[PDB]
């Protein structure tokens, strides 16, 4: 008989992550001649990122996708990815290869297995960049004393404080109002999201700080995966790997288009000098020490090895 597999995620129609999951669904049905069907539950239809991931861990749902920062709720080891300047866009190809094929990908599988999960796709999300409403930012010093919106992420807060900024955690839904009303001076996020949410309407300045990286992790319940016939496991594995090839590339293209949209809307986008980049790196490096007790040195090293 048919195998029906539920996949919950929090993302909206047309989003880079949502569309990777559509390709995954398509590829599963092709490779299986229709025997296996992924049923998509996007847009938090089955609950928040956290609720649907816990369902996947406990086995009341087959698959779910969570952002790498939210995965830190299940194991703080996932914070390795959030550490400021642990990776940079220059080296992304080597990062993907390590995650997909390498010792890094093996270590992550171990971590996922310890919390009841099997990784299927490490969907690209991308790098966050600082933006402001009124205060020109072109250098690392321009950041000092900025009131900046953050999420609840510990690393986000510490990065802001390390740079001399005053972090204010504000929910996403409240952030546009806060910028418009001036309770914060700026934020840090992807160009794609800022453009898609039209934060660009209130922003005037951007720098290519690339000070945080994230992914969206599609996981299957490990016991469920282990209960499947080898040919089905391989279909899922292959489909996720193949879907990821497109999703990674689509994400890059969308980010380029978003940056173009910033410039078309009159936003000044400053490409930081080597000197200024070096200042952001060195100012934020002390954050790693604040979090190293929950992040194994071996995992940090594996990620670092992808950047050389």
């Amino acid at each position: 008989k048919r195998i029906n597999i539920r996949l919950a995620h929090p993302m909206a129609p047309g989003n880079n992550v949502t569309v990777g999951y559509e390709k995954f669904k398509e590829l599963v049905a092709e490779k299986s001649n229709g025997r296996v069907r992924i049923q998509l539950f996007g847009n938090c239809m089955l609950g928040s990122d956290r609720v649907t991931m816990e369902a996947a861990q406990r086995g009341t749902l087959e698959m779910a996708s969570s952002s790498s920062p939210n995965m830190a709720n299940f194991s703080k080891q996932w914070m390795v990815f959030d550490l400021p300047y642990i990776t940079s866009p220059e080296h992304q190809q080597k990062l993907y290869k390590a995650i997909d094929d390498g010792e890094l990908g093996k270590k992550l599988d171990e971590i996922a297995a310890s919390i009841g999960l099997k990784p299927i796709m490490y969907s690209e999300y991308g790098y966050r960049n600082f933006v402001t409403t009124k205060k020109p930012i072109k250098t690392a010093d321009d950041l000092k004393n900025l009131k900046v919106r953050t999420t609840d992420s510990p690393i986000e807060v510490a990065v802001a404080a390390a740079l001399g900024m005053a972090p204010t955690p504000i929910s996403w839904g409240e952030t546009y109002t806060a910028l418009q009303q001036g309770t914060v001076d700026g934020e840090g996020n992807t160009f794609s999201l800022l453009n898609d949410a039209k934060h660009t309407e209130v922003l005037k300045y951007a720098i290519d700080s690339a000070h945080n990286y994230s992914m969206h992790l599609l996981m299957m319940n490990k016991a469920y995966y282990d209960s499947l016939p080898a040919n089905v496991q391989q279909i899922l594995t292959e489909a996720g790997r193949e879907a990821l090839t497109y999703q990674r590339s689509i994400t890059s293209e969308l980010e380029k288009k978003a940056e173009d949209a910033f410039i078309e809307q009159g936003i000044t986008v400053t490409r930081l000098s080597p000197e200024e980049r070096a200042k952001l790196v060195e100012r934020t490096r002390p954050v790693w020490d604040k979090f190293k007790d929950d992040i194994p040195a071996e995992l940090i090293k594996l990620v670092q090895e992808t950047q050389q």
